[PDB]
């Protein structure tokens, strides 16, 4: 049996629990592999630990979900000492570290297209809902709980859902923005501090660089008797599409887990055996990347999810 070693940074990180739970299942579907895979805890030291032991087992393959991006190089000097192939997945090693080992491949997305999309979401649901400009000013007052600092996907989503609204000539004015390092738990806080501050009620829209914030913010809002005020995300996570339905949520745009997951699996299982990493798949790999296209969701599209 050919043993496949998956790092995931943090399982309880809501996204890369969906990634994770994929992945189980596209490995389930290939009878000679056993998956070894494990939760690092959100600690690259404890990943680093985890990757010894995953090489001392014998993986012909390594599928890596890093904690900090700036340990690639770490991880694929483990790797190159036994010849073992590195599929880098949702957290980007830089063009350097790819470049560094011939064996080394990447799966994630274009961070700047979720951001576009989110923008451009907002702004068909903006015009649609003119109840929604609170003020009557013409302008989205907004607040926007952004990931991690210097996660690419943080960075770009945040810069992009406002440059591409105001590209649109739709002016918006930031009344609060902070982040809530991806979770649910801090966007809750920090969307009811904010609805315990001072532009409580100018706030129109709550824009959320992913779900599980976006989950925060609803609970809050509702806590204030606010749930009118529309609140957006990223990931399509199976939750927040419920919540799409039900109308907590006003939109969300697709980080397509399953073909990250999937691309994932069949790279690193060609590079177990050997094989050309897209070898019988129609995965595109530009200069060793696979990026999956994010796709805009909100109750108009839902059930095509
Ligand atoms: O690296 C982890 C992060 O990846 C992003 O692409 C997701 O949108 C976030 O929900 C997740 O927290
Ligand atoms: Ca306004």
């Amino acid at each position: 049996d050919t043993r496949i070693g998956v790092t995931i940074y943090k399982y309880d990180d809501n996204f890369m629990s969906v990634v994770r739970k994929a992945i189980e299942q596209d490995a389930k579907a290939a009878p000679d592999v056993q998956l070894l895979m494990n939760d690092s805890q959100n600690d690259q030291s404890k990943q680093n630990d985890q990757i010894d032991v995953l090489l001392a087992k014998g993986v012909k393959a390594l599928a890596i979900n890093l904690v900090d991006p700036a340990a690639a190089g770490t991880v694929i000097e483990k790797a190159r000492g036994q010849n073992v192939p590195v599929v880098f997945f949702n957290k980007e090693p830089s063009r350097k570290a790819l470049d560094s080992y011939d064996k080394a491949y990447y799966v994630g997305t274009d961070s700047k297209e979720s951001g576009i999309i989110q923008g451009d979401l907002i702004a068909k649901h903006w015009a649609a809902n003119q109840g929604w400009d609170l003020n009557k000013d013409g302008q989205i007052q907004f607040v926007l709980l952004k990931g991690e600092p210097g996660h690419p996907d943080a960075e770009a989503r945040t810069t992009y859902v406002i440059k591409e609204l105001n590209d649109k000539g739709i002016k918006t004015e930031q009344l609060q923005l902070d982040t809530a390092m991806w979770d649910t738990a801090q966007a809750k806080d920090k969307m009811d501090a904010w609805l315990s501050g001072p532009n409580a009620n100018k706030i129109e829209v709550v824009i959320a660089n992913n779900d599980a914030m976006a989950m925060g913010a609803v609970e809050a809002l509702k806590a204030h008797n606010k749930s009118s005020i529309p609140v957006f995300g990223v990931d399509a996570l199976p939750e927040a599409l419920a919540l799409v339905k039900s109308g907590a949520l006003a939109g969300t745009v697709l980080n397509d887990a399953n073909n990250q997951a999937k691309a994932t699996f069949d790279l690193a299982k060609n590079l177990a055996d050997g094989k050309g990493a897209a070898d019988g798949t129609n995965w595109k790999i530009d200069n060793k990347v696979v990026r999956v296209p994010y796709v805009g969701v909100d109750k108009d599209n839902l059930a095509e999810f």
